[PDB]
């Protein structure tokens, strides 16, 4: 009984052929850098997990990104860091340049290569149909990259991919909720933020692996072709669920539970209703029809699918009709 256990149907294997040091970031031995180095510009912001500064690194006077992380669990931090340093030199993966201890908040001060990002709301309004092939392309090599060296990044979304459109350089930041992938492991699923949530962790499939990626880098897609951010508008998690069955249907979300043997929450009774699945060119009309394909709808019928074994892998991704059009 229970839920019937999933593997990732590609990269399974990474994490145990590699040495534990590579994956086991609680052994990991953090090398300090000199905070004296950075000298901090102008805040940039702060969220729920850090505050990031802009500054100047005083050695060789470039541009640099300090991320001062708030007081968490420690084994969230050294996951943090072994990710970055494992991920480093990928392609599209931000550098991590150095780790210093912060005096003031004494806790570990990341710093980052600076991408001279343009906000989300003003490329959001600007991306021709061709520049959103282009740049989702970019987001795959880093998505591909990641998930064959064993990890899944858990946190997809625009304000995590850091474009600097003058230079047309793309970079996936924000390995803070990433994790490594296990097979047969059972994840916590409050990850993510509530419109990029996969079905696989608002019904609480906690197996879940790399494909919760797919889904995030699809709503991402969606909202950004057909003009309606974000696509799936839930007022709550549950609600989130409802969204999601009024574009997909009710019939493969029941299949999709009932292949793996999971059970709606019951509060699901009052607000699920009957829902049939919808034709993606439904979501067209003329605002929008000029960031729109047939390609376009078919990789997305591909990527926003419940059973996360069902969706495209970023590898198959890449070999998709959508991005023929995109110089490589
Ligand atoms: N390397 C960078 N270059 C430019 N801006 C950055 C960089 N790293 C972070 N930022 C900015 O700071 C914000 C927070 O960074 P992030 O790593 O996502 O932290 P958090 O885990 O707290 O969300 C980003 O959304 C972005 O606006
Ligand atoms: N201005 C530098 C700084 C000081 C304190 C904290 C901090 C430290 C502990 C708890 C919450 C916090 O905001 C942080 Cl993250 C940064
Ligand atoms: N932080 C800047 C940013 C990152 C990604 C996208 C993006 C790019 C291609 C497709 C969808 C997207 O949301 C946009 Cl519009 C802006
Ligand atoms: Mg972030
Ligand atoms: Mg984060």
């Amino acid at each position: 009984s229970g839920p019937v256990p999933s593997r990732a149907r590609v990269y399974t294997d990474v994490n145990t052929h590699r040495p534990s040091e590579y994956w086991d970031y609680e052994s990991h031995v953090v090398e300090w850098g000199n905070q004296d180095d950075y000298q901090l510009v102008r805040k940039l912001g702060r969220g729920k997990y850090s505050e990031v500064f802009e500054a100047i690194n005083i050695t060789n006077n470039e541009k640099v990104v300090v991320k001062i992380l708030k007081p968490v669990a420690a084994a969230k931090i050294k996951r943090e860091i072994k990710i970055l340093e494992n991920l480093r030199g990928g392609p599209n993966i931000i550098t991590l340049a150095d780790i210093v201890k912060d005096p003031v908040s004494r806790t570990p001060a990341l710093v980052f290569e600076h991408v001279n990002n343009t906000d989300f709301k003003q490329l959001y309004q600007t991306l021709t149909d061709y520049d959103i092939r282009f740049y989702m392309y970019e987001i795959l090599k880093a998505l591909d990259y990641c998930h064959s060296m064993g990890i899944m990044h858990r946190d997809v979304k625009p304000h995590n991919v850091m474009i600097d459109h003058e230079h047309r350089k793309l970079r996936l930041i924000d390995w803070g909720l990433a994790e490594f992938y296990h097979p047969g492991q059972e994840y916590n699923v409050r990850v993510a933020s509530r419109y990029f949530k996969g079905p696989e962790l608002l019904v609480d499939y906690q197996m879940y692996d790399y494909s919760l990626d797919m889904w995030s880098l699809g709503c991402m897609l969606a909202s950004m072709i057909f003009r309606k951010e974000p696509f799936f508008h839930g007022h709550d998690n549950y609600d989130q669920l409802v969204r999601i069955a009024k574009v997909l249907g009710t019939e493969d979300l029941y299949d999709y539970i009932d292949k793996y043997n999971i059970e709606l929450d019951p509060r699901f009774n009052d607000i699920l209703g009957r829902h049939s699945r919808k034709r993606w060119e439904r979501f067209v009309h003329s605002e929008n029809q000029h960031l729109v394909s047939p390609e376009a709808l078919d990789f997305l019928d591909k990527l926003l699918r419940y059973d996360h074994q069902s969706r495209l892998t970023a590898r198959e991704a890449m070999e998709h009709p959508y991005f023929y059009t995109v110089v490589k």
